[PDB]
């Protein structure tokens, strides 16, 4: 959760009949700032889309007009925009607006120092349940980190070889089997079965309960439920289900290759426990810009008639991942 940090003016470039604003490269970021706010290798505070900025009009009248009530607050929702044709995406400020920051450093996160929290939009009726516990520490989330927060990891891992599925846009649901345990979570708890609850059904309909009791392992499925009633159901699928992206591993801590994951999918066909899996596309060598791969992200999603939220990319040994959001679909769709 690294909202706000302190980052590096890149290249600046004018905008075309515009005289009184440029435009600001920050890492795989363009961000429009006014005129002269800043000159490359300036410093400045950066906060992402996404980003929800109480009202304050000494240090943000910027944000004035879009004041909004959020989760009983007022303050502002950082969004993507399109500014003279110009996208734009986050806030960039000079450090001396900023007295309290003088002592750090750059690339620190002051997410917390500056009371930023993190927008999200509402979550579907039947996926908030009754909880039953925590989501389990001995599981990781799954988050991905932006391309355009990881210039220096996509040249570090120039030759390298990834798994590039569709991003699904649903909710995150996760069902593993730790010892004599099955539970079914979503993002952030562990939920009750009920006869009402979107997560246990899709578990039930396909079977992967029983799955993992055949596996005999502690293993976390994670995957994406999609479908009616989720986030405005993009594929307009009939129903909801569950594809699954993603294999942790409990007992090792660490996350299968997408190689050991397949096989593992393959070996629950073989037996009757049909999981469904985000479509797969070709593997990347990965020799690209982060602006590169944003425009790989546009294209057809699982519904090939819809474009796609995005593009997730998963290193072959499974430890670096990262997501491409489809900056076409943030236009399209305002409220993500
Ligand atoms: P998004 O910006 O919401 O952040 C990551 C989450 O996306 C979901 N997801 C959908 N499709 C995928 C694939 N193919 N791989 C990984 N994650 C995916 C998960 O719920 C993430 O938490
Ligand atoms: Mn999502």
């Amino acid at each position: 959760r690294k909202l706000a940090t302190i980052r590096t003016a890149g290249e600046i470039t004018p905008i075309a009949g515009a005289e009184a604003i440029e435009c600001c490269h920050v890492d795989g970021w363009t961000c429009v700032i006014k005129k002269g706010e800043f000159k490359q290798g300036d410093r400045g505070v950066y906060f992402e889309i996404d980003s929800f900025i109480k009202e304050d009009n000494d240090r943000y009248p910027m944000l004035s007009k879009q004041v909004i009530d959020y989760e009983g607050q007022r303050g502002t929702r950082l969004r993507t925009a399109r500014l003279r044709g110009q996208l734009s995406q986050g806030l960039f400020l000079p450090m001396d607006r900023f007295p309290e920051l003088a002592s750090n450093q750059v690339g620190d996160d002051v997410t917390e120092i500056l009371g930023i929290t993190k927008w999200e939009p509402p979550i579907s009726t039947n996926l908030s349940g009754e909880i039953l516990g925590e989501f389990p520490t001995f599981i990781s989330k799954t988050d991905q980190e932006r391309v355009q927060n990881l210039i220096p990891q996509i040249e570090e891992n120039k030759g390298q070889k990834f798994e590039v599925t569709v991003k699904l846009d649903g909710s995150s649901m996760t069902v593993y089997r730790k010892d004599d345990h099955i539970g079914v979570c979503g993002r952030n708890w562990e939920l009750r079965e009920t006869a009402t609850n979107a997560q246990w059904h899709a578990a039930r309909r396909n079977k992967m309960i029983e799955g993992l009791q055949f596996l005999n392992r502690n293993l976390a499925l994670q995957g994406e439920i999609i479908g009616e009633s989720i986030q405005g159901n993009l594929e307009k699928l009939k129903g909801q289900d569950f594809y699954l992206f993603d294999i942790y591993d409990i007992d090792k801590a660490q996350y299968l290759t997408p190689i050991e994951r397949q096989s593992l999918v393959k070996q629950l066909n073989d037996n009757g426990f049909t999981v469904k899996h985000v479509p797969i596309l070709d593997d990347l060598e990965l020799n690209h810009t982060a602006e590169q791969i944003l425009a790989m992200a546009d294209g057809p999603s699982l519904n090939k008639n819809v474009k796609r939220a995005g593009l997730v990319f998963k290193r072959l040994d499974g430890k670096f991942s990262f997501k491409a959001i489809s900056n076409a679909y943030l236009e399209k769709h305002k409220d993500r």
